[PDB]
Order: structure tokens, then sequence, then C-alpha cells
């Protein structure tokens, strides 16, 4: 029952800031990077989530996230001894997934936009097959490009085409029915030796069971892979938080508004963080922010 | 009299931005790579409005005409009128009475910058009003610094309160308003406020008491940038820079909107790109004409 | 007394420059031209000529007026068309008279510790000229200056593929009265341009060209691209917040130079009450504790 | 030879949640870990024997980043500080490391930058006796410890957050001491909050007429790494300087190389390993001469 979630947070162009700090624990303004893809799983209604990372960093992810009870969710943890490809998430997470459907998001993917929740909730309601995303961009060549028909059925996915068949690119967010476990087990490793998520998606494509949800004009997919990208991403979140006033990926807020934790739960977390900005945000959340 | 017209109010400001507005009209200040006024202009164009009146001070009007010309480059018509005295936002309908004629009209403040996914559908809906007025409510966590709009679940407006200590909603009123033709006579009848201005809030309050004021909400994820402080302008520029670098499309490239609306031709776009060949903006136009693959 | 000239006339920034002069664009909280003007004032110069295009010159007049608000004097002269940087000495001949004169480009924004000391020294020249050398890792995109240990300039090349030094020449120059005649005599370029490089070469080949270095730690911002302007504004915002002092607040420079009175400052702050810039002026008159 | 200590341990929760799983001094400042900045200051002062103090949980991460120091021609030693017992505790934890040497102490979260800063550091590092602290010029000194001094640099008083400041110069976390500092630290009394305060140490030197201050005037920068907005602005500041002047701030390999502590080949080997990264390309350009 209930669709599960996996955040792939292991895995450098960011040297030396990633020499001793996991990329997905780097800050995006005022919160660790991983809070952002975690908020996406939570906004999609997922409460049973698996965190995957390296042997050095997984204990740190536990230090940050704990058992998930503070957010009314359950967090589990599994190590990925080596970065064997994105599809390896379904090998490492086989037991965790069980017979459930599952959403996979990359721990370094940061998205933001108006009317994003309705798209996530729809993707989370898939009955069978798989659902991937298509982010609209002016120059899609640096990415995996997803081509689809006028109804959302995917027809092709090409890696860095010099002649793109569409202007929609594939970010690291995927929703799957329970078939992905075995599909992942049977796919063939690349020549370089790695289980590619594209191979898993090509399989669903081949079966006419791959649909795409679009993140159109006005949606933002930030660049957390370069130093200028991270600075820009932090500046962007700071601006949005200041002008609209609400935090982006405050997991306590999402949990509370989803009814997964109580007002008293929020009050108590705020009390433990009294002299901090984050704590005052939680206190206001509990007080109601006027009309909410 | 046939099509809804538009007015961009781009006149006098206080000295809050002094000294950068001492010699540069606020609405000509840059927001990253384009003059501030391109942003609200893009909103009128996205709403389908092609007959637009630019109102500014006697000193600045010529500079706006230098920038915008007669509008033919964007497939629109620009008219210009001077606001001799800084009389208030509602004065736009007095200064613009002849331009408006018997048409419905949308007014946008020249310093208002909005952005968000699925904003066009909200604009086209507002532009389709049959009667009364349509204003906007921008969602914020702390609405106290603004005008606050209270409304029911169908968008009917109940009240508008300025800087309330006890806000009745978390939605604030920005500088974008759509009106039927009664707005001209309503503006002629409001009383100046205690601060000596013909307030747009007085116009909206008259539509409210007529039972004809509606509001369209701009929810979480939409951006209404701050162009009124130095820090706000800097943040606004950074926000535009990010969206443009990350998604690749420009925000408020008027040529782009005109072209995709069918208002100018591919040849028109190519010719503008040619006059600006060695510039970033020029290259964007060149790419637009080529199709940006499958843009 | 040494005079000063700010060249602010003159596409890459289209469309923000279509109806707004580049040098009036903001750098965080002040018009771009305030930054090079503050350099002339920190060097002690009180008689300044502003040069711009026919279209933009009135806007500079609107901003700066006669200069009395800063205890200086501003004069204005039009440049019908961008005929070259050295043309400032043609257009400015009458303004210059028989005085020594410093020329700064209206789009040049500099910032760094111990900058006033080198401005004052350059402004104290007895004869010849003084230009600057800005330390950079890749000097290829600029005019590259080579000098000896006495600060004597020996060479200047334009965008060399094999630079002879890591110091580049920004738009800031100090000259003795000889520059007018020199600018009158230099030979135009293939594009009918009166290059400032031709002028500097003349002093070079006389052994009368000295250089002041803007070393590691000094910043010369990029005001010529959209990303550069955004970065420049961010930089000024950070420094003003962290050290607390404004960069290129002309009233402050005037008041501390004794060119205007505390009352003058309070008057300006009065007119700008409720504003950030106004409160800064109020504090300046109140003393900022020890100043 | 004068030794150095970087105190990079426990912090408060002000930056929560970005410091929950990442030590504050490993957080990025644009393209390098925060600790590189104060480390660069010790190296520009000519110090090659450096002690890194941190919490038991984070010390291994600092060692992952820094190693034994040989890559920079320096020697890094590591000592634990179970809890932030006070800044002056650095001399108790580091007593054996210090031995009979003079020593410089810098806080791992202090980031300074400015034209002609090296000459100031070299002067402080050359003290014959007593102590040398710093005074950073600000328009409003009230939020800090304020240092009052005379024209030859003698310190008259240091007051914490005075409503009526005796100067516009504030005290940052950078201090140079003769060998008497260990005994002085041993004799100070714990403060009201149960901490061994560095201000107590400086006051002892002050009262003996043996405390001097070096000023960091207008044009010098002391960045704010204590708030989210401060970190964002600090990153933007480094990005600006690096893009506009071309040289990096706190590239330790560069400082080591120019000090003659490592060879051109050492730099080139590190650059080749990082050739696909911007940091690696900077090292290559430095060692291929950067023209001059
Ligand atoms: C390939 C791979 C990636 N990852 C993580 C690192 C990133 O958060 C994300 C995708 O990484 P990757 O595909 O290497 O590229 P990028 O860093 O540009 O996103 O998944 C793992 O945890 N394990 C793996 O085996
Ligand atoms: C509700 C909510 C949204 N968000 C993000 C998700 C989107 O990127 C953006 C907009 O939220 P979204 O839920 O899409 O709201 P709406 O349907 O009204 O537009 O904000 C948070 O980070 N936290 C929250 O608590
Ligand atoms: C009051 C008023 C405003 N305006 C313009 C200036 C701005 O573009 C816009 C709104 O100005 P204003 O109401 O002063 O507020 P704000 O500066 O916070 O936006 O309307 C005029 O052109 N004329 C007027 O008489
Ligand atoms: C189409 C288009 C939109 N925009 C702005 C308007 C909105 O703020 C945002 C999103 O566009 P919008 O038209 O709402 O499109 P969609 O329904 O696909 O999201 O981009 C431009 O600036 N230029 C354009 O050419
Ligand atoms: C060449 C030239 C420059 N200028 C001004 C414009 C700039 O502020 C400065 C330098 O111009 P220029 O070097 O042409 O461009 P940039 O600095 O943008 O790379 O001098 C004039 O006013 N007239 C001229 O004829
Ligand atoms: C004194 C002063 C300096 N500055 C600038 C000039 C330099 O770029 C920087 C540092 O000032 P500077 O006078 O060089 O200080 P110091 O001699 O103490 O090192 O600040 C202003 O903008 N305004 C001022 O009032
Ligand atoms: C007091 C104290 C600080 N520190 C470190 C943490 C910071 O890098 C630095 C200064 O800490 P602190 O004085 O708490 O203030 P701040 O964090 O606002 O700068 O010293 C320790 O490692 N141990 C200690 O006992
Ligand atoms: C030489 C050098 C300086 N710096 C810093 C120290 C100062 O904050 C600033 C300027 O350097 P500094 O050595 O003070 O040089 P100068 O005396 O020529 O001004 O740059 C580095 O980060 N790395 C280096 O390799
Ligand atoms: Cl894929
Ligand atoms: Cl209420
Ligand atoms: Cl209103
Ligand atoms: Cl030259
Ligand atoms: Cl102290």
């Amino acid at each position: 029952a209930h669709m599960k979630g996996i955040v792939l947070a292991g895995g450098t162009r960011l040297y030396p800031i990633t020499r001793a700090v996991s990329k997905q624990l780097l800050p995006i303004y005022d919160k660790p990077m991983i809070y952002y893809p975690l908020s996406v799983l939570m906004l999609a209604g997922i409460r049973d989530i698996l965190i995957i990372s390296t042997p050095r960093d997984l204990p740190l992810y536990r230090d940050l996230l704990g058992d998930g009870s503070q957010f009314g969710v359950r967090f589990s943890y599994r190590v990925q001894e080596e970065p064997r490809g994105i599809a390896d998430a379904f090998i490492v997470g086989k037991d965790f997934i069980g017979d459930s459907k599952v959403a996979l998001v990359l721990g370094d993917n940061v998205f933001y936009g108006h009317r994003f929740s309705e798209i996530l909730r729809r993707a989370a309601s898939l009955e069978d097959g798989a659902v991937i995303f298509g982010y609209y961009v002016r120059d899609p060549r640096p990415f995996g490009v997803v081509e689809f028909d006028s109804e959302g059925r995917v027809i092709s996915i090409e890696e860095k085409p010099s002649r793109p068949k569409s202007n929609y690119v594939v970010p690291g967010l995927y929703f799957y029915d329970n078939q992905v476990v075995e599909i992942a087990r049977r796919i063939e490793p690349s020549d370089r030796g790695e289980l590619e998520i594209t191979s898993v998606n090509e399989e669903y494509l081949r079966m006419g069971k791959l649909r795409v949800e679009l993140m159109g004009r006005g949606m933002a997919w930030l660049d957390t892979g370069t130093h200028d990208g991270l600075l820009e991403a932090s500046s962007f979140i700071e601006t949005i938080q200041k002008r609209q006033g609400f935090y982006i990926a405050c997991l306590e807020e999402i949990a509370y508004n989803n009814g997964w934790i109580t007002r008293e739960d929020v009050l108590e977390m705020a009390e433990k963080l009294e002299k901090t900005d984050y704590g005052k945000y939680l206190r206001d959340l509990a007080e109601g922010n006027f009309h909410g």
C-alpha cells in the first residue's frame, strides 16, 4: 500500500567544497540541499522515505533527519558502497520498496514554481507504468531530452542530442509502479559499468507505459552542480523567502499543513530553536501567520 | 468601444530611491537586463491588450517615447500623456479619459513586476470581465505592510484595508487593475484622500459598494518583486537573472510576446535581431526567429 | 588647482541603455557616475567638468547641478559623438585653461583599502603624467602596462597575446597642463579616434610617465555587462552592510574634506528624511560615534 | 618559529538547520570550505605548524579535508574539544602542541580580505613579546567587542557591546601571542557562562601594558559567516573579487607555492588531478606562470 519514496544522496566538479561535505548537505541559502527534494516527496504525499548515501555520509544524513517522526514521516537509510548508477537505487532499496509503488528523486534536485503540488499529486496517483518529468528550457542540448505526443505519452529520450526533438529535459524525479524493481534487476549495465535510470525508463517506454508531466514556463530547476549555480540558487531562495515570506522546503510546515503533526508538535520544535530564525518561523506557523 | 485598452502609469515617485531616481525615472531603472517598464508592459500584452497609453511626467515622457516609440515594433499602439502634477493613481483615468473613450481598460503601475507559472491564464480571465472591476491579491506570510484584500471563495471582495494591524487575509493588493467603462466617471467622483491624492483604493471601494468588485489570487510560487528599495531592486535583478539563466527564456521580452501573439512577423524579429547582432538581447531575438529548436 | 574631467558619453547593454545613459545606471544605491566622481573628490579635486551626449547631458545636470551641494563646482560640455577618449581634452580645452587635470571614465568603479593615499600622490604630480596599473590574473583583454621598480612606465600594449606584465590600464589618468597640446597633436586612428593611448605614449617617450599600482585586494568592477552590473551592485551592498560606510557618498567626502558644513549635511538629511540615504547623512552629522 | 591554531569546533544553533549535520567551518564560502579562509591568514603570516581543533564528531571530516598538511608544505595536527568551553581553552587543549613557541590563534569562521593585509599579518607575526590583536573599522561598533587604542597601537580598553563605544574599531577572531599565553590561560577564571574567555586573556596582557592592536581600515572586509544572509553575501563577495581581479582568495596551494613551501610540480600534479574542475584550472594557470 501507500507509495514510497527514495532520495538518492550519495555520489567532483565542486572540489574542494565536497571533499569533506556531502554535496546534498551543502546549504541552499538556509537549509541543507536535501530538504528540497525531500519537500517534493512530502508535497506528493509520501510519508515512508528511504535515504541512500555513502558510508561516510549516511550517518550525517541520520544526524540531520533522524527517524522522521518530527515530520510525521518515517525515514530509513541504506548505503550505496559505490555510485553504481541511478537505477542502483532500486537494487539497494529492493527490500524497502517491498510490493509498493515508489517515487525516486535525486538529492541534488531543487525545484520551485506556482502550481507544482497538483502536478506532483497527479504523478503520485499513477495506477501503473511510470511517470517522468519534462522541464521546459530554451536550449535542451546539455540534457537528457524527452519527446512526447500531445497526450503525454513518451516516444523517445535522447542524451544530449545536437538536434533535440523537444525543448523538455529530464530532471531527477521519477514515479514508478512496483515493476521497476525487477526491471532494474534485469537491465544491462552501460559499457562503463553502471545501472542507468535511462535504461529503466526506456523499458517502460518500449512497453508504451511511460507518461510525462511537464514543468513549464515559470517553473525553476536550479543548478546545484557548480559554484556559480549554488550561489545563484541560494540568492533565489533568499529573494522568494523575503518577498513572499514563506519558506521553501520547511519540512515541518509541509507536515503540519498535511495534518501529519500537531500544532503542539510545532510549538515544541519552535521552543527548542527559540533564538534562531528557523525557530521563529516555526513559532509563527503554530500561531497561524494570521490566516495561514 | 471594441477592445479593452491598457494604461501604464509611469510618473512621479517619492525620494525613497534617492539618489538613483534623481535623474532617472524609476520605471526606466534596469531590472537585470531590461528597463523596469518592460515588465508591466509584458503583462498588458500577455492579457492581449494592444492599445496602450503611457503616462509619465513632463520631464520623463520624452525618454519613455525614446524607448518605446509608437509601438509598431511590438505590433501595438503606444500613446503618451503627461501627468503634470502627481495627483494619485486614480488620476490616470482623468488624464486618460479621451484615450479610454467607451472602452474597458486595464491599468498597471509602471513599477510592478510579476512572474509565475500559469500567470497568463489569470490575466486572460481578468481581461475577459463583463462588468465591474477585477483586482489582484498576492499571497504573503505577513501582509501588514500593504493594502490587504478580503474576499469570499468565489473571489467577491469584502474589504480593502491599508496596513492593518489585524489583517483580514494574507493577500495584498498590487498595482494591476481591470475595469469596465464606468471607471472614468467613478474616478471623476471620488474625494481626495487625507494625503491629497485621488486614490485607486477609492475607485475600488466604489466598485466594492456597488457589489461589483472581484479579485484574482496570485498564490504560492508567484513572484511580485520589490522595486521600491535598493535591496529589493538588487534582489529583483538576481531573480530575473536566475530564471533566465536556468530556464533560458527571457522574462518580459516584448518582441517575443508580440511575435508569439501573431502581432509582428518573423521578418520583423529578424530585423530587430540584425540591428542588435553583437548583443545578448540581439542573439535571443535571432534564436527566437530560428525557433529555439522547438521553443 | 588641478581640475578634473569625467567622460560620461557613449550598446552591449541594450535595452537598459536605450533611454538611460550607461553612467546613470545604478550601482546598488547610487548612480554609476558617483563612483568615479568620488575618486576625483578623494584626490582633492573641486573643479569638475562632466562630458556626455546631447541626449544624456541634461540628465547629468539634473543629478549634479552646479556642485555647490558638495562644495565643488560642476561644468558641462557636450560631445556630439564618441570621437575617442583623448577628445575630452579637445572638448575640454577652455575648461582646462593652464591647469593640470585628472581624467576619469564615467563607467569606472574602483574600491580598495589605501586607495586615497595613491590618489593624493598621483594628484600631487609636479610634471609629466600618472596613470594606473590594475593587477589581474589574465591581462589579455586590456591595455597592458610595464614599469620598472621606480614606478617609471616603460611600455603599454593593447591586448597583447603575450603580455609583458599582469597590470592593466584602467580609465583614470592624471596630467600636467601639457596634455591639451599633446591631445591636439596626436594622430587620429584608422577610425578617426583620438586615443588616450596615443597621449600616454607621448609622456612615455619622454620618460615622464609614472604609474600608481592598484594591487591585489583592490577591485575594478565590471559595469559593462548585465551580470557585471548585478555583481557590482551586490558587492557594494555587502561592503556597505559589513563595514557600514557608504562607498562614494559624495556629501560625506565633501563634509570630511571640510568643503561643506555640518549644517549643510543636516539640511540635506532633512530633505531626505524617511530615506536610507537621508539617515546616513543624519548619522554623519551626528558623528557616527568616533567617526 | 611561531605556531598556529585554528579553533573550528562547536557553534550554536543560529544557522540551524545547515549546521545540524555539517560543521559550521566546513560550510562553503563560494568555492572553498570556510576554514580555508582563516587557514590562509596563518599561511600568509608565514606559519607552517598548525593545530586544528574541533569536536570529536567533526575532527575526522577536517582531517578528510586537510590531511597531514604536506600537500601545502605545512604540518597539520588535530586535537579534540568535546564542547565549546571558551576560546581561551584553545591554549589548554593545545598546550603540548604550543610548547615554548609563540602562537597565533584564529577562529575557523573568520574571513578577512583586503589590500595590504599581508604586511599587517607579517608585522603581528613578528612580535617580540606581549600580544597583538586586531581592530576592524565599522560605522557602528555597538554589536561587537570594541577596542580603544593609542597612536602607537597600545590597547587601552576592550568593551563588549558598549552603548557608548570608545572607538569605531571592533575585535575579530585573530590573535598573536608570545609564549606567556599558556600560563595566562591557565590562570584566568571561568566566566559567568562557564567559559574560558579569550577576552580574559587579552585583558591580562592589556593590564600589564603588553597588548597592541593592528588596524584593518576602510576598504578591508571582515565577512559575516554567522547568519544565512551573511554567508550568501560573503559568497557573492568572494565570487566578485575572484572574477574581477582573477586571483583566488584563500587558495592554500597558491600561498604555499609562492611562499616556496611546495614546488611548481607539486602544484601541477594537484592541478592535473583536478583538471576537469575550475579550481584545478586555476592551479594550472598559476604554475604555468599566469604570464607573470
Ligand atoms: C550515479 C549516482 C548518483 N547519485 C546521486 C548524486 C546526485 O545527488 C544525483 C545525480 O548525480 P549524477 O548523475 O552523478 O550527476 P549530478 O551530480 O549533475 O546530478 O544522484 C548517487 O547517490 N549515487 C549514484 O550512483
Ligand atoms: C505549500 C508549500 C509549497 N512549497 C513550494 C512547492 C512549489 O515549488 C511552490 C508553490 O506551492 P504549491 O504547493 O504548488 O502551491 P499552489 O498550488 O498554490 O501554487 O512552493 C514549499 O516549499 N512549501 C510548502 O509548504
Ligand atoms: C501616485 C502616483 C503614482 N504613479 C506611479 C509611480 C509608480 O510606477 C506607481 C506606484 O507609486 P506609489 O503609489 O508612489 O507607490 P510605490 O512606489 O510603492 O509603487 O504609480 C504615477 O505615475 N503617478 C501618481 O500620481
Ligand atoms: C509566454 C511568456 C510568458 N512570460 C511570463 C509570464 C509568466 O510570469 C511566466 C509564465 O508564462 P505563462 O504565459 O503564464 O505560461 P504558462 O501557462 O505555460 O506557465 O512567464 C514572459 O515573460 N514572456 C513570454 O513570452
Ligand atoms: C570612446 C568614448 C568613450 N566615452 C566614455 C564612455 C565610458 O564611460 C568610457 C569608456 O568608453 P569605452 O572604452 O568606449 O567603453 P567601455 O568602458 O564601456 O568598455 O568613456 C565617451 O564619453 N566618449 C567617447 O568617445
Ligand atoms: C574616506 C572614503 C573612502 N571611500 C572609498 C575609497 C576606497 O575605495 C575605500 C577605502 O578608503 P581610503 O580613503 O583609501 O581609506 P584608507 O586610506 O584608510 O585605506 O573607500 C569612499 O567611498 N568614501 C569615503 O568617504
Ligand atoms: C567558544 C568557542 C568557539 N569555537 C569556534 C566556533 C567558531 O569558529 C569560532 C567563534 O565562536 P563563537 O565565539 O561562539 O561565536 P561565532 O560563532 O558567532 O563566531 O570559534 C570553538 O571551536 N570552541 C569554543 O569553545
Ligand atoms: C598573495 C595572496 C593574498 N591573498 C589575500 C590576502 C589579502 O586579503 C589580499 C591582498 O593580498 P596581500 O598579500 O595583502 O597583497 P598586497 O600587499 O599586494 O595587497 O588577498 C590571498 O588570499 N592569497 C594570496 O596568495
Ligand atoms: Cl531518463
Ligand atoms: Cl480576521
Ligand atoms: Cl486598492
Ligand atoms: Cl593608455
Ligand atoms: Cl577580546
